[PDB]
């Protein structure tokens, strides 16, 4: 059991090297477009790349962007991990996101953080001053937001300035998650992922969700592990069937790196057990998880 398992080791404190064991056994494949002189503008951080095989192509010269598909077959569920864009990729990145018929962005970073910018400003602040990238011939509009004490939900209105067609993108900004560390508590995390589940951005029919972090691994990863992890429960109505290392190596067969830290992975773990609760037919926790997050 997957609680039974945090407990032991917990107080073996363990922890640094059951993580230690994940990173030596993870998937090694090969990024030799991400590798390409004519990328190396493209890339955010020289030692985090997608792997070829489950990288995404954009349609539209060059079709080299820093994202991959996480494809999680059993839980059916997929989710597109990207870097923060970078100024030149801004418009590579909202293509992305038409392209592959996203209806939800999770950023799980602040633009500047830690003294260093670590995300384009990518998305309009006001939504008198719209953004059109010209490369890409897409059109950006902000339409409201919904401010709260450590997230905002944005709806965006991407347009398509060929085609005239309009989507309603929802954007989910985690506020106070900073790199490395593991979130205030899982009741913050938990209520933020299923403001992102209830928006109906996770459905089978939209495309994946985009989530990014600076690096789009160590946030990122997280996020996408505590969601699959809880969703594997659920179609199966049993918690006792998720191993969580097999469900973490298996997401790292189409991304490297996910989760950076052994601190990461203990709070994983903490996330999906409490989550579980949940998705066990307690539905009273996600208003509990709502009362400690002091959103409002
Ligand atoms: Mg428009
Ligand atoms: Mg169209």
């Amino acid at each position: 059991e997957m609680e039974k398992e945090f407990e032991q080791i917990d107080k073996s404190g363990s922890w640094a090297a059951i993580y230690q064991d994940i990173r030596h056994e993870a998937s090694d494949f090969p990024c030799r477009v991400a590798k390409l002189p004519k990328n190396k503008n493209r890339n955010r951080y020289r030692d985090v790349s997608p792997f070829d095989h489950s990288r995404i192509k954009l349609h539209q010269d060059n079709d080299y962007i820093n994202a991959s598909l996480i494809k999680m077959e059993e839980a059916q569920r997929s989710y597109i991990l990207t870097q923060g864009p970078l100024p030149n990729t801004c418009g590579h990145f909202w293509e992305m996101v038409w392209e592959q018929k996203s209806r939800g962005v999770v950023m799980l970073n602040r633009v500047m953080e830690k003294g260093s910018l670590k995300c384009a400003q990518y998305w309009p602040q006001k939504e008198e001053k719209e953004m059109i990238f010209e490369d890409t011939n897409l059109k950006l509009t902000l339409i409201s937001e919904d401010i709260k004490s450590y997230y905002t939900v944005r709806q965006l209105e991407l347009e398509n300035l060929t085609t005239q067609e309009t989507r309603e993108i929802l954007h989910f900004h985690y506020g106070n998650w900073p790199d490395q560390t593991a979130p205030e508590s899982p009741a913050s995390f938990l209520n933020f992922l299923f403001k992102v589940r209830e928006s109906g951005s996770l459905s089978p029919e939209h495309g994946p969700v985009v989530v990014h972090c600076s690096a789009g691994i160590g946030r990122s990863g997280t996020f996408c592990l505590a969601d699959t992890c809880l969703l594997l429960m659920d179609k199966r109505k049993d918690p006792s069937s998720v191993d969580i290392k097999k469900v973490l190596l298996e997401m790292r067969k189409f991304r490297m790196g996910l989760i950076q830290t052994a601190d990461q992975l203990r709070f994983s773990y903490l996330a999906v057990i409490e989550g579980a609760k949940f998705i066990m037919g307690d539905s009273s926790v996600q208003d509990q998880w709502k009362e400690l997050s002091h959103e409002d």
